[PDB]
């Protein structure tokens, strides 16, 4: 059901030409680390803006689980990302790549317009804990891919005025701009 995305995106994600969409794009990666801070596991959120006008939303949260969920016969976290939230987001990205820290693994999958490359896969170690989603927005979705600070500022204000106990670092690597937002 990317497919209906992919054809109909501006039923999902808003307008794809005026910037609307481009932004609620960050908007609901956001929302999903905004749930796990109120569900009690996330005290610290990353938003990044790249020099090339991609986003990472990171997060240290419990972050995703990897355990293969037996209907589909994947990783949990691969679920998530494809079945119709924020598959909506991977389904207009031409590329978003997922890093998952969980039991002391770092666990990485890569979509290209929602579609997994490989099956989520063991990268590395850590003693850390949370959820990283790079993506960069299809150009066959999305004229003029350009992110405002100004937007995002805005949003994490919001977010951050509406949950006092979260910190949220806003960094802009065009302009070297960073912020943390916490009431
Ligand atoms: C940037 C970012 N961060 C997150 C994020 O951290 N979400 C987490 N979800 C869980 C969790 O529910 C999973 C099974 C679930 C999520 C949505 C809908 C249905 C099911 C279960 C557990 C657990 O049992 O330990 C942990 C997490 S962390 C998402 Cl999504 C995004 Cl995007």
């Amino acid at each position: 059901g990317l497919d209906a995305v992919r054809k109909r995106p501006g039923m999902y994600i808003g307008d794809t030409d005026d910037g609307t969409g481009l932004h609620h794009m960050v908007f609901e990666v956001v929302d999903n680390s905004i749930d796990e801070a109120l569900a009690g596991y996330c005290s610290e959120i990353s938003i990044t803006i790249h020099t090339d006008e991609s986003i990472t939303v990171r997060d240290n949260g419990r972050g995703i689980p990897v355990d293969i969920h037996k209907e589909e016969g994947v990783s949990a976290a691969e679920v998530i990302m494809t079945v119709l939230g924020v598959s909506v987001v991977n389904a207009l990205s031409h590329e978003l790549r997922l890093t998952i820290r969980r039991h002391n693994k770092v666990w990485e999958q890569v979509y290209h317009h929602g579609v997994p490359q490989f099956p989520l896969r063991e990268v590395g170690e850590t003693d850390g804990s949370g959820t990283e989603v790079h993506f960069k927005p299809s150009p066959e979705t999305f004229s003029n891919i350009h992110f405002s600070w100004d937007i995002l500022a805005k949003r994490i204000r919001e977010l951050s005025f509406l949950n006092s106990g979260v910190g949220i670092l806003l960094r802009d690597e065009r302009t070297g701009k960073e912020e943390l937002f916490k009431y």
